[PDB]
């Protein structure tokens, strides 16, 4: 290092002192991502995994910091000799950067549980010998910065990381593991997932981080969780007022998922001055439509579930509906299983347990239910029908049987006078799928009829014998 201008902040006694590092470190050329990751896990750990001894913030002391960073940079610089990896232009080689995720790899326990909760950060890393996947791609980059390899920056879709490196930043490589029985593809490029149109790498329109993003990445990594039913308030506060720091310098303008992530932190409390939830999520999505094509689905999936736990039925299905008219141009593949889940709990759970309370609160008297608007039931058929287009051209299919009971459940919330008002033209609504497009007759009538309808989602070629 540490240098000595970064040691003058410590020790961190509060939220605020922890606040006042990042706010020391964002102003100066590179941020300290070692440091920082460092800092955010030893106070995760006091305030999430051991409370013992708590009485208001665990004290970070310069003495415990600065012995940890010294064994990171210790292991890192160490291990990789960078006289072995010529750099021409100031940029790194593909071998080098192998070499700094093989080192990462190579120091982490043979076996542990991946999916758990705090080892995310670097104090994991050195305490614990445990990371989670996109864990080790943050390191990676960290261990590079330590190494002055200034060109390489994490990349990150919607489900995995990865880093950029090289020549005008233009290199992909793979750097950690991608879900659970998935073979490695370490060192390689990610050019066949952008060629095959998958979800996992956003067709090319994934983040590719600078150092303030790299930091905005370690602050949205932040886990308040203690267990299934409480989290820490000190890390709910801390991450709300890192994510508003970050976002006033400007370095959320390119972060969808950390605007929505600030915005579901307002939520459940709200910071005086500042925008609402709302306007948040639809920052988040105007970033989305900026930089990335409108090409990722969980600027919509923020909004929709802000929509859906404050009941606004009529505005969760406009925000899966578009949900849905994102996904309608990707190609489902092995892989993109995570975003498939999605959809599957908000077709097969979320909507028929909104439409539900909406039938019985419509049978108590309600005016304005989104039951009775046609324009509701035209954005349960656009989420349909994006889901159904999806699934054309795909290499994995989407739609079974277990999805048609659901559909003609939902379906059958709206009354057929209520139906029937929605013009499907080739309220008004254009389907895209050839599933929906030949369903569009069966939507309409009075008795919805259920084992055509079926048919019909399912493609299912015959009927019963017997
Ligand atoms: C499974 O998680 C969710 C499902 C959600 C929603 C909102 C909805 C809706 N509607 N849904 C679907 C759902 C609702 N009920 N049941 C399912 C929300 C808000 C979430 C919460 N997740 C939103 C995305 C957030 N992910 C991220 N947030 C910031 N940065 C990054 S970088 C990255 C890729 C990487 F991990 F690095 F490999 C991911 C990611 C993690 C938390």
């Amino acid at each position: 290092g540490l240098k000595a201008a970064q040691k003058t902040l410590f020790p961190l006694r509060s939220i605020d002192d922890v606040v006042r590092l990042f706010a020391a470190e964002l102003g100066r050329e590179e941020p300290d991502l070692v440091l920082l990751s460092l800092v955010l896990g030893f106070v995760e750990h006091f305030l999430a995994v051991n409370r013992v001894g708590l009485t208001y913030f665990p004290v970070a002391d310069l003495s415990i910091i600065a012995a940890l960073y010294a064994r990171f940079t210790a292991q890192i610089r160490g291990a990789v000799d960078l006289s072995l990896y010529p750099r021409e232009g100031g940029v790194s080689s593909r071998e080098l950067v192998k070499k700094v995720s093989d080192v990462i790899w190579n120091s982490l326990s043979r076996s542990y549980f991946k999916d758990r909760a705090h080892i995310q950060s670097l104090f994991s890393f050195i305490t614990g010998t445990k990371l989670d996947s996109s864990g080790v791609a943050f390191a990676v980059v960290g261990a590079c910065q330590a190494l002055g390899l200034r060109d390489v920056h994490l990349a990150l879709s919607e489900d995995h990381a990865w880093v950029v490196f090289g020549p005008n930043g233009e290199q992909t490589a793979e750097v950690t593991w991608h879900g659970k029985g998935n073979e490695d593809r370490r060192g390689q490029t990610v050019n066949a997932g952008v060629a095959e149109r998958s979800w996992l790498y956003l067709k090319g329109s994934y983040m590719r981080c600078d150092r303030k993003m790299e930091v905005a990445f370690m602050v949205c990594a932040i886990n308040p969780s203690i267990d299934l039913h409480t989290d820490s308030l000190e890390l709910l506060q801390l991450q709300q007022k890192l994510l508003w720091l970050l976002y006033d310098l400007g370095h959320l303008e390119r972060y969808p998922m950390a605007l929505g992530n600030l915005a579901d932190l307002e939520e459940l409390e709200p910071t005086p001055g500042r925008p609402d939830p709302l306007t948040l999520y639809h920052k988040g999505i105007a970033s989305a439509k900026t930089y990335y094509r409108d090409e990722h689905i969980y600027p919509y999936m923020y909004l929709a579930g802000y929509h859906c736990r404050n009941r606004n039925v009529r505005e969760a299905l406009q925000a899966w509906a578009d949900t849905a008219t994102v996904i309608q141009d990707y190609n489902y593949c092995r892989e993109d299983e995570e975003i498939y889940k999605e959809f599957f709990e908000v077709a097969n759970d979320v909507i028929p347990n909104l439409l539900k309370e909406a039938a019985s609160l419509l049978e108590a008297g309600s005016q304005g239910s989104a039951l009775q608007d046609p324009e509701c039931f035209a954005h349960l058929l656009r989420f349909y029908d994006g889901i159904c287009k999806w699934e054309e051209g795909s290499p994995t299919p989407v739609l079974h049987v277990g999805w048609a009971t659901f559909l003609v459940q939902s379906l059958g919330r709206f009354e057929g006078q209520v139906r029937q008002k929605v013009r499907i033209v080739s309220p008004v609504l254009t389907f895209q799928s050839e599933k929906m497009k030949g369903m569009k007759e069966l939507l309409v009538a009075t008795k919805i009829n259920s084992s055509a309808i079926k048919l019909q989602l399912t493609a299912q070629s015959q009927v019963q014998m017997k």
